[PDB]
């Protein structure tokens, strides 16, 4: 019985198997854009993945998961809230069944079709498993997806899924930019929370950009076909892999704009 996103296994469920669940620091949240306050302390963002090496791409029976190699300062995050350097290890999405929700954060309520999580670890920490033991491990940038024109740049992603249809199916997924998924703007709101999955530990600096990316209908429609289930097993399609927003309790969101 582990977790997911069903009536008996789904968010609701899971602070059971992890009391943090109900913790002080949980993700995602609303973001309710005008009690955010703009900070002039933040330092401008830098998004730097131009030598970013991507390797793999896995259905883990919860998303898929496009990932890095981060054995060296390649793709990295860097200022806005940040001290110091996070390095990109990986990638994924949380999306809906219907075009009207999927996004894990909100903006003044809304849900958009889709969200991008970006994840990166904080190099003074030495590798992801000793930094999502500390409270400043890791930065996770999160792009909204809205449904209209086609993103050229996500389309790769979209022709591989299908030879990873099923849970723990995996393949070769070299050469990616990641550049290709951005918004033109790095305008953003930022909040300390927390893993939006099992084990939803609280070690997220999040970065959530203002600015959605549009995709095509056909696009999440591909990831629409994908499965939690293994292969051979009855077909559960992978939709609806979003948590929903928790109580903020004592933070603040901060806006660079
Ligand atoms: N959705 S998320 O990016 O907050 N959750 C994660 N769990 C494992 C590392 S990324
Ligand atoms: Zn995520």
């Amino acid at each position: 019985h582990h977790w997911g996103y069903g009536k008996h296994n789904g968010p609701e469920h899971w602070h059971k198997d992890f009391p943090i669940a109900k913790g002080e620091r949980q993700s995602p949240v609303d973001i309710d854009t005008h009690t955010a306050k703009y900070d002039p302390s933040l330092k401008p963002l830098s998004v730097s993945y131009d030598q970013a090496t991507s390797l793999r791409i896995l259905n883990n029976g919860h998303a898929f998961n496009v990932e890095f190699d981060d054995s060296q300062d390649k793709a990295v995050l860097k200022g806005g809230p940040l001290d110091g350097t996070y390095r990109l290890i990986q990638f994924h999405f949380h999306w809906g069944s219907l075009d009207g929700q999927g996004s894990e954060h909100t903006v003044d309520k809304k849900k958009y079709a889709a969200e991008l999580h970006l994840v990166h670890w904080n190099t003074k920490y030495g590798d992801f498993g000793k930094a999502v033991q500390q409270p400043d491990g890791l930065a996770v940038l999160g792009i909204f997806l809205k449904v209209g024109s086609a993103k050229p740049g996500l389309q790769k992603v979209v022709d591989v899924l299908d030879s990873i249809k099923t849970k723990g199916k995996s393949a070769d997924f070299t050469n990616f930019d990641p550049r290709g998924l951005l918004p033109e703007s790095l305008d953003y709101w930022t909040y300390p929370g927390s893993l939006t999955t099992p084990p939803l530990l609280e070690c997220v600096t999040w970065i959530v950009l203002k600015e959605p990316i549009s995709v095509s209908s056909e696009q999440v429609l591909k990831f629409r076909k994908l499965n939690f289930n293994g292969e051979g097993e009855p077909e559960e399609l992978m939709v609806d892999n979003w948590r929903p927003a928790q109580p903020l309790k004592n933070r603040q969101i901060k806006a660079s704009f």
